[PDB]
């Protein structure tokens, strides 16, 4: 007959949605996959029987009660990897340590909140700050606390990381007894539903914790009320159409923003040709552009060098893009596979057609045929880098994201009366980003041109040789570290370890008799 | 022909509206007493100047430079009192007493954010929490810091504080390094622009670090942002047009709102009439519907108490509100001035009218002759309280906010097995999130595990008891170490609570480095 439609599962129940459903497929072969519907649904019962049932339940535990059940959840993800990784490889089409990106990522971030929430003891609310005296004798004081917002949390997540986009964001709205709806991005939709399909099969956490819808979005928003929170990643233009419903507007309902970034590399003036930290540089710029296709949103877009060094950056990019095969990700000889669809793969070449018309193709490798694929099937792209001689005038270099392996370098004009101050500046044109990277052979020049970027970029990602072996990486995210960024990039906050859990709480003055702010203190913690 | 027409402070200059301007009146005498007008100005200009001269040259300077010129403003502003409070009794119509609340209060606040600038010290960021490994050798760091937001932050301000507003905000937004634009209501805009007036006068600030605008707020959104940040202090309607706006739909500008909010204030069952907790519980009701005539945002608006206590507690505050004298204040006699104009004199009353059709008026003293005022002209509304003795039926009880010297008390049913108070708690969370709430006891213990009850709805929980009486600070009375705001209905923002002011201003980043480049 037809292939699976995955069902969802709201208000403790797993349910099907009507009609013929979306089908998924498989980017590299096209192959027919599962389906997806949400058509039918009682949306209303949805999210009551979530922000109810499920959020009593998860208020009622602690927080080590909590952390508890996501260590786990962890074990049960970790003993099924090997289906998590047939389906990564047939649904986005990546290779296997492209594919671990996604999996372990989401993995290894769930671990780490399990680590710090058992940390926070047998308590339901948590300290914010000590205690101050509001008063000469000390008799009466203030205590700021941290409590469990009474609502829901919706996840709208982007089709690049269906499990880490699932696991980096409940992993901190459980352990703040906050209650999950997820609603994956369809085309990459089935991995987020086998793992929820997984967690919820095993009982680990109480009814209604945790629901999953996978389809149409129509309705879902209408549900959200004043003390829910909202975590949106996708494009710029849906940001912008979903900040001016009702839920935000009139009911006031919390909500984070990912959106396009146009992430930036800049190559410092002392890291010449011959310095190590010039190879450093090419081969963190390749990375970027290549793992998962350059889908993370996270990828170097704009990379800027000093004027003198353009021809040798062109050079050594050209030579290590020229080592990067691509084709199917099922055969162990392929560097680099499939975007995530063929919808998506339509979107990058119009994407690179519309740079062309404003800077030069040095490298594209589009000729290559691709191993044990079809290129009239799949939905490989070669990777592209483009050349853009005079950034200060360019119209499309600092606004138009290409989410694919395409990349653009430009010069920059070494100030020598910072040095790289007008990389700094042709950065800050990009109008707010997650990351910026920096490469330099000096240390110690590193934490000066950080600042400079610090106010436009959610993160700066400083690389040299001294943490060859150690950098963690320009596209990857520690959970650690805060994750988002200013302007077009949303205005957002994720992770940053412990600054996750505020998103998903709310925060009170306490004022009182200094013994009355010693009981309260007994009931919590920090 | 004519009353003084006040200048705006834009693009480091002073210029006047264009055309007639609208009058500011004082609210007690009907005196016309200065004109606003901001036609003609140029926005676009305006804006840029703060942005680009304004931002770059507070940036300049470091914390602590900052702080010590938050210090000067404190000492210039002291000196001026006198004049401040002779605007405050023309054009708000307060008693000294009240009037203080809002000067006061505002140079207290500024002066708290002065000493808090000064030990942050000579540097340009702040970090964020400490250094963390992020490599088994400890070669590779990280460290969040927070830098100044490259932006404006717009302030529109409601009438009930014309200073308290201006320094509650301004203080933390110019210690982090950005420049401010103030838009104070215009019924009571006049002591804004004069306390704005004397701070430029006197060169402390860089040219384009603080600028106003009085008048019409056409245009001015138009001019924001994706780096700007905007605080708006007003009504839940007002806010909800505000928030549909360009700058924060497609711009993504940074957003504080506070608006209605139906504070309440508890009697612990424990509190019966034969105990301190008792009188303490009564008479801070009556400070918080009298103070400014009850023009507080954070004023009790809802009492909830035993239905035991019920009887004792109308006749208490019947008893108490007898004593409170309304009219002029010029007039020594007189506890309690007007309201700020006489549109909200007839928006009060039209909100009383509403209420009542949903609730017995217990105590109203309307007819009492006032002191040396007109009761044709002026706009002195008199305590009124209300009782509502179904609250789990009541509509309006929970919902309608009447913006004067009026509240609602209601009877709650005492939990008698293993809080007693747990009715009162849920009725409190009825007005669908609020700024503040208060809780009455004699035991300080108990106070403690209640606070923690109320705290996921309320942003502020203010516990007085006995061994405070002398020292509780007060329901309505906002701390600046402490955070105010609330969730829901009192629009989901945050303000003060000491240095975590500044974060709405700094744009916060995570850096990953070598271990000799971090920290």
């Amino acid at each position: 007959h037809m292939t699976e439609l995955l069902k969802n599962h709201v208000a403790g129940q797993w349910i099907a949605g009507t009609g013929a459903g979306i089908t998924l497929t498989d980017p590299v072969t096209g192959v027919a996959l599962v389906r997806v519907s949400s058509e039918g649904l009682d949306l209303a019962r949805a999210f009551s029987f979530a922000r109810e049932d499920g959020g009593a339940a998860l208020r009622a535990l602690t927080y080590a009660q909590r952390a508890a059940r996501l260590a786990d959840i962890v074990k049960l993800l970790q003993a099924k990897r090997g289906d998590y990784y047939a389906i990564a490889t047939a649904n986005s089409g990546t290779t296997r340590n492209d594919s671990a990106v996604d999996i372990d990522g989401g993995i290894f971030t769930l671990s780490y909140y399990a680590k710090l929430g058992a940390s926070l003891g047998e308590v339901h609310a948590l300290r914010d700050g000590s205690a101050e005296s509001l008063s000469k004798d000390r008799s009466f004081s203030a205590q700021h606390v941290l409590s469990p917002t009474r609502g829901v949390a919706l996840f709208i997540n982007a089709f690049n990381f269906p499990s880490w986009g699932l696991w980096e964001k409940a992993a901190p709205a459980l352990l703040s007894g906050v209650p999950v709806i997820v609603k994956p991005a369809t085309a990459t939709a089935w991995l987020t539903q086998r793992m929820v399909a997984d967690v919820v099969d095993a009982g680990i956490l109480p009814p209604g914790a945790l629901s999953i819808i996978c389809g149409s979005s129509a309705g879902l928003l209408d549900q959200i009320r004043s003390f829910d929170v909202v975590s949106f990643t996708g494009s710029a233009d849906t940001a912008a159409t979903l900040r001016a419903h009702p839920a935000f507007v009139q009911r006031g309902a919390r909500l984070n923003v990912e959106a396009d970034s146009l992430n930036s590399a800049i190559l410092c003036a002392d890291a010449t040709p011959d310095t190590p930290a010039f190879d450093l540089f090419i081969k963190e710029v390749v990375r970027e552009m290549t793992v998962k296709s350059g889908q993370k949103c996270t990828a170097i877009r704009r990379a800027f060098v000093p004027e003198a060094a353009l021809e040798p950056v062109l050079e050594a990019l050209k030579a290590k893009l020229a080592k990067i095969t691509v084709g199917n990700p099922r055969n162990d000889a392929v560097r680099m596979g499939s975007l995530v669809s063929r919808e998506q793969y339509e979107n990058v070449l119009a994407g690179i057609a519309a740079l062309r018309e404003e800077a030069v193709l040095a490298y594209d490798s589009s000729a290559v045929p691709l191993i044990d694929a079809d290129a009239n099937i799949a939905a490989c792209v070669a990777p592209h880098l483009f050349v853009v001689n005079d950034p200060d005038n360019a119209t499309l270099l600092h606004d138009v994201e290409v989410f694919g392996p395409v990349a653009s370098v430009a010069p920059y004009r070494v100030t020598t009366d910072l040095p790289e101050a007008h990389a700094v500046a042709l950065a800050r044109r990009g109008q707010g980003s997650l990351v910026a990277s920096i490469y330099s052979n000096d240390d110690a020049h590193l934490g000066r041109l950080a600042l400079e970027l610090a106010d436009s970029h959610g993160r700066v990602h400083a690389i040299s040789p001294s943490v060859q072996h150690s950098q963690t990486g320009h596209g990857n995210v520690m959970p650690m570290s805060l994750h988002g960024g200013p302007g077009r990039a949303g205005g957002g906050e994720a992770l940053g370890g412990l600054r996750a859990l505020a998103f998903y709480h709310r925060r009170s003055a306490i004022q009182a008799a200094s013994a009355a702010i010693g009981t309260l203190t007994q009931a919590t913690h920090w």
